[PDB]
């Protein structure tokens, strides 16, 4: 299990919980130095527990799945919650099973039904570190509106940062007052599923992606990615989502 306490938090200790949940992720190849997510993992062994304390002590744990780390659900003292989708139904079979009260969150846990039900776009929702303390404390209490937000914040501050090395500086940033995700931001987050099929197809293509991938991030607006040796490939992206799965 990986744990972090936002008592104490600064920008090095975030960053090493992110390296840590990085690092207990599972894979067998690396794709270009990146260490590529496997396609299938079978049981309780499929699911990583986060275990996250806002700076009052208070803690929930979170479900993630090790192939693709999309969060399942929570679980706050005696009660879990979960996504309303499949994946996470089957979640539910192997975690928190020691819970008084099982709750289905009435919609899915994509950014699209998430963002809805938040009433804000994720542009408009300030991430940091403060923020996720705010978002661990919201989930404490059922309100499926609030918790909507607060799980936009948490994916961003724990899954997308474990997946881009920019995303994690950008909290680390945060780590003292919060602020709107940039446009980078949004970008890398929507295309991880392309940028890891791409690179993965690009070997027995020598390095050189199929189809380019278009990122608004820091070039204002517009760049494209071409080929392996772009920046977001060789520093930026950390982890890949395995083709299976995309």
């Amino acid at each position: 299990d990986v744990s972090f306490r936002l008592s104490g938090a600064d920008p090095r200790s975030y960053g090493m919980f992110i390296k840590d949940l990085r690092n207990a992720l599972p894979f067998r190849e690396k794709v270009y130095n990146i260490p590529l997510l496997l396609p299938s993992v079978s049981g309780a062994g499929r699911y990583l527990l986060m275990h996250l304390f806002n700076r009052d002590g208070k803690t929930i744990t979170v479900a993630v799945d090790v192939t693709n780390i999309y969060i399942m659900g929570y679980l706050a003292d005696t009660t879990s919650y979960f996504f309303n989708e499949p994946a996470a139904e089957l979640a539910s079979q192997y975690v928190f099973r020691d819970a008084r009260r099982k709750i289905t969150l009435p919609y899915s846990g994509d950014y699209e039904r998430l963002q809805i039900a938040a009433g804000k776009p994720r542009e408009k929702i300030p991430i940091g570190l403060p923020a996720l303390d705010s978002a661990i404390s919201t989930l404490l209490h059922y309100d499926s509106t609030a918790a909507a937000g607060a799980l936009l914040v948490l994916i961003q501050t724990t899954a997308e940062a474990a997946r881009f090395k920019y995303i994690e500086q950008q909290i680390q940033e945060r780590a003292y007052r919060d602020e709107v995700p940039s446009l980078a931001t949004i970008s890398l987050e929507n295309s991880w599923s392309g940028l890891s099929k791409q690179i993965q197809l690009a070997q027995g293509n020598n390095g050189i992606f199929r189809t380019p991938i278009v990122l608004v991030d820091n070039k204002g607006n517009r760049v494209q990615i071409t080929n392996v040796t772009s920046k977001v490939v060789t520093s930026n992206i950390q982890l890949l989502l395995n083709t299976r799965n995309i």
